[PDB]
């Protein structure tokens, strides 16, 4: 939805990236091993297959791709 900042305390439900490619379920294996999830980082908010900061990156809230060569991209949420 709307973002501040880096969009750590982003928790909108984007679920592409903003080249239009879905995101991959943290929760998930495959294609991509996550090193960012659920299990390892608790309070990240890391549901489903929606864009997240765990890091913190200042491009913006991220996500595991579906697409086998594309590991993560940013997705573009609205700056509140
Ligand atoms: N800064 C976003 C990309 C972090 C790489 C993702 C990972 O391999 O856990």
């Amino acid at each position: 939805e709307c973002k501040t900042g880096n969009g750590k305390n982003y928790r909108g439900t984007m679920s592409k990236t903003k080249n239009g490619i879905t995101c991959q379920k943290w929760s998930s294996t495959s294609p991509h091993r996550p090193r960012f999830s659920p299990a390892t980082h608790p309070s990240e908010g890391l549901e489903e297959n929606y864009c997240r900061n765990p890091d913190n990156d200042p491009q913006g809230p991220w996500c595991y791709t579906t697409d086998p060569e594309k590991r993560y991209d940013y997705c573009d949420i609205l700056e509140c």
